[PDB]
């Protein structure tokens, strides 16, 4: 029997689990399983000049290629500057995660391949299409534009015009669509929605995520969690990308339109890829109840939306800052700095010595294991407010309570609450194993009382 606060943390940390179960009658695939699914055609570019990176060049077509007329595409036109600008941003977002480089220029001798972008006008061509890297027309992608279909004319962060570019380019890199009029009912796995992969034809609503409301459209601009794993499986991860301390979200330093927020109404949808350093997910500008998880491969509910933000497999984000709402913050095994913000927050540091800030409001610092805060690597609550904040240990004690004493007696369950009214430093020591010495330590900036502990 643990507290309600712990249940909420545990519940959310498992809310998006994948693999070995059925979801909507369909098998749930893990990220790894999906990466095999998205690259099942076996097609990809080869490294001809041997140097561990695929060097592709691309051209914005100026004139129709030889035999163009026979394609049935109608009037040929070239990319406008807007499209070229957006195309470069999408290409960039792929280069960021996998070892693939893209350079604007004519087909050269030392390239591994060449790509072309162009527009057509005959709707019978479809909204847009690309070719796999093992076909005669490899590297080509085409975009419909006419009076009746206008989405490719104004692509921009967040709209389908931008996702199309990202989607089609993914296809030219070798990624297949999640499955082979069809609907989500025909998908092979459960996570085949736009919430996990930009290659999917189905909306996030099929998997329960909530990004927007009828009338408005919100689309991920860059590769999502499954896309990232599928492309790195193909070309290897790019560990040089943002390998220095990076901030995502508000006050962002990632220099990418899709990782950037400047307003409380912003609708973020992204998957973090990062090379290393001490990193932060800053969601301070939002006022909605958020739920942030710093676990690699996990999802978070940000800025009033659900399952819209995730962290790629093999990535470690160190810090997270909540917003004005009553948030849940979950750390990982690294030393995390977690700031709650205003509102009533539930913070779970995890393993390692964590720096925790509750901010204003009545906050709860939850602990699920003795190994979460030991004397060697002890947590520190920089702003504990006695009489308002609580230190929840129920997941450990299971509500058996603690025995507050002045000195350890050797009986398991003994706890000592100290305070140095000069440094304003307080601490909680506990002997869970009853080995006569403290095996759990939690220090704080601010006096802690015995009634501020929930055990
Ligand atoms: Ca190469
Ligand atoms: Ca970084
Ligand atoms: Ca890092
Ligand atoms: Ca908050
Ligand atoms: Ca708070
Ligand atoms: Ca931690
Ligand atoms: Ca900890």
């Amino acid at each position: 029997g643990t507290s309600s606060a712990f249940t909420q943390i545990d519940n959310f940390s498992h809310f998006y689990d994948r693999g070995d179960h059925l979801v909507n009658g369909k098998p749930s695939f893990t990220v790894d399983q999906v990466a095999d699914q998205l690259t099942r055609s076996g097609a990809s570019w080869h490294d001809l000049n041997n140097d561990g990176v695929i060097n592709l060049t691309y051209t914005f077509l100026t004139a129709p290629p030889v035999g163009y007329a026979s394609r049935g595409l109608g009037t040929f036109s070239q990319f406008s500057a807007l499209q070229k600008e957006q195309a470069k941003l999408s290409l960039e977002s792929w280069a960021d995660v996998a070892k693939v480089t893209f350079t604007e220029g004519p087909a050269a001798r030392g390239d591994d391949g060449h790509m072309t972008f162009a527009n057509f006008s005959a709707s019978n061509g479809g909204a847009a299409f690309a070719y796999l890297p093992n076909s005669s027309r490899k590297g080509e992608s085409w975009y419909l534009i006419n009076k009746d279909y206008q989405v490719n004319k104004t692509p921009g962060e967040g709209n389908y015009g931008r996702q199309t570019l990202t989607h089609e380019i993914g296809h030219t890199l070798g990624l297949s669509h999640p499955g082979d009029n069809p609907t989500y009912r025909d998908a092979v796995y459960a996570e085949d929605t736009r919430a996990y992969s930009v290659m999917s034809y189905w909306s996030e609503k099929n998997t329960g995520q909530v990004f927007t409301k009828t009338g408005e459209g919100a689309y991920a601009s860059a590769p999502l969690l499954d896309d990232i794993a599928a492309v790195q499986k193909l070309y290897g991860a790019n560990l040089e990308t943002r390998a220095d301390d990076t901030v995502y979200g508000f006050n962002s330093t990632a220099d990418r339109d899709f990782y950037s927020a400047t307003s409380s109404t912003d609708k973020l949808i992204f998957s973090v890829w990062d090379g290393g350093g001490n990193d932060t997910l800053d969601f301070s500008g939002f006022s909605q109840n958020q739920k942030i998880n710093l676990t690699a491969g996990s999802f978070s509910d940000v800025g009033g939306m659900t399952g819209n933000v995730s962290i790629a497999q093999g990535v470690t984000i160190e810090n997270a800052i909540g917003g004005s709402g009553n948030d849940l913050l979950i750390g990982n095994d690294a030393a995390n700095v977690l700031k709650g913000g205003a509102g009533n927050d539930i913070i779970y540091g995890g393993g390692g010595a964590d720096v925790l800030w509750g901010g204003t409001g009545s906050d709860t610092f939850v602990f699920g294991a003795v190994s979460d805060s030991t004397p060697k690597a002890a947590d520190i609550i920089k702003d504990f407010q006695s009489g308002f904040d609580k230190i929840d240990l129920t997941a450990i004690t299971k509500l058996g309570g603690l025995n507050f004493v002045d000195a350890f007696t050797g009986h398991a369950g003994d706890a000592i609450v100290s305070y140095h009214q000069a440094s304003n430093a307080g601490s909680l020591q506990v002997d869970f194993s009853g080995q006569g010495v403290a095996d759990f330590l939690v220090t704080t900036v601010g006096q802690v009382a015995t009634y501020d502990i929930v055990a």
